[PDB]
């Protein structure tokens, strides 16, 4: 087989479906083409990809917030993870997540903001609970008390129906740090329909640099994650495991940049 | 094998995105899993994927807005297409584009527009063609003159960084249809780059309902395609000739209706 399996929580979040449109590029200069599997963050959709792909016999998987840990152990499959880690002899390649809510947090306070939100995400996701880290040891530092609401999804449609409870509060922060760029996008959503001027009454970061945040008004500031080189890495590294090639299994961290555009004043 | 190739022709559009999760579920409830192909609207990438889905012995291809022909002759794999006709013995599921443009012009008109632009989609996209088609007849019956744009691809992240020429002139208009959800929030982000309001200036209408249309602020009118339907009877009619069920094979056209939202007056 010439064919590699990415698995994609979903790409109805722009950053996936522009990372696996940029996997793809990559995949294709080491002469194999592409299966997306949706996983939708669910560990059954997983399992039952991950035999699929076993039984079409795949050259190698990508496991993308992979909620599994057992089913990997016997698969004789080469296996590359992005963010969440799933066996010890498999490697995981993320953005720097950690420093990049450091940074989120860093912006904002020297933006003046004192009164914060951090919207997080799913504590299954590896990679928002280091966001949150990041940037909740910031507000230590500065000795600020920080307010947090978790959200328990990414980004699906049914979002565009829900609301938050006590929405009408929301305009009283100085400063939002949404988990990522696509949920943020749907808080502006929210807040504009309630007549919230941003970033006059209150600030937004994001995260990801998605095209979502450009594409939308005002334009998101946030947190880059270097699409180009996680998908050069994951490449490089699943062929070096598929051709049987040595490199030590350990975590490979893309650095990230901030990313100010209209939601953070200047 | 129990799984189906839907070869996906814009991974990045919404629609989409929102297709191939609803076309997922559809085949899970008949014991087939999917494999999203990306063809990006480029018949190389399309040959390529029929292949790697034959050597891989699937059970169905869902092709979309296919741009082969003959590639599909004697492959003895069950293929239903979206949009574009591929070979006469082929069924195409479609929504009704055509009426959907005759819709979109009669609701500008009866909002009193005059002045109007239809950004259209790429000549090779059946589906827009129709749209357009139907906007034109409508204007005609009409005795009114129309202006066309032309878009040579579907929305590619790129076209975030490119202008249309004489932007500064398409505020002139009092009404654009664009040729869908995804191309018409690109427009709505340019005109409110350059302090356009909608739809006190201009008015707009897209097409798909995707999910991108209730993200835009003001939330976008528009021409539903209806995804469940869509889904269902790609779905049922694959499950028909992979069964080898008779069939007559024969265009299924699903019916569309305007979402009247906030870029249109009320
Ligand atoms: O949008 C993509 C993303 O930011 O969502 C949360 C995180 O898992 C991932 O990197
Ligand atoms: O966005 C999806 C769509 O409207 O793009 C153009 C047409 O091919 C298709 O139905
Ligand atoms: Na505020
Ligand atoms: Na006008």
């Amino acid at each position: 087989s010439k064919t590699i399996g990415l698995m994609v929580p979903n790409i109805s979040n722009p950053f996936f479906n522009q990372m696996a449109s940029v996997i793809e590029e990559y995949a294709k200069n080491k002469g194999y083409t592409l299966f997306l599997c949706n996983t939708d963050d669910d560990k059954e959709k997983e399992k039952t990809y991950l035999e699929v792909l076993q039984s079409h016999r795949v050259a190698g998987i990508i496991a993308s917030r992979s909620q599994c840990e057992d089913e990997y152990a016997n698969i004789d499959i080469p296996v590359v993870a992005f963010e969440n880690h799933i066996l010890d002899n498999i490697i995981t390649i993320s953005s720097d997540n950690y420093n990049g809510g450091r940074m989120a947090f860093d912006h904002l306070y020297e933006k003046g903001c004192r009164k914060i939100l951090h919207i997080k995400g799913p504590e299954v996701f590896e990679a928002t609970e280091l966001r949150y880290k990041g940037f909740l040891d910031g507000a230590r530092a500065k000795d600020l008390e920080i307010d947090f609401i978790e959200f328990q999804h990414d980004f699906q449609v049914k979002m565009l129906e829900e609301d938050i409870n006590s929405m009408k509060d929301i305009v009283n922060y100085d400063g939002i740090f949404v988990f990522n760029d696509i949920a943020a996008a749907t808080v502006m959503r929210a807040l504009k329909k309630r007549g919230v001027s941003i970033p006059q009454e209150v600030q937004i970061i994001g995260f990801d640099n998605s095209f979502i945040g450009e594409l939308l008004y005002p334009s998101l500031t946030t947190i880059n994650q270097p699409i180009e080189a996680l998908a050069y890495t994951i490449i490089e590294l699943l062929i070096k495991i598929i051709n049987g090639e040595g490199v030590l299994i350990e975590d490979y961290i893309m650095e990230v940049k901030l990313i100010e555009r209209e939601t953070t004043i200047s």
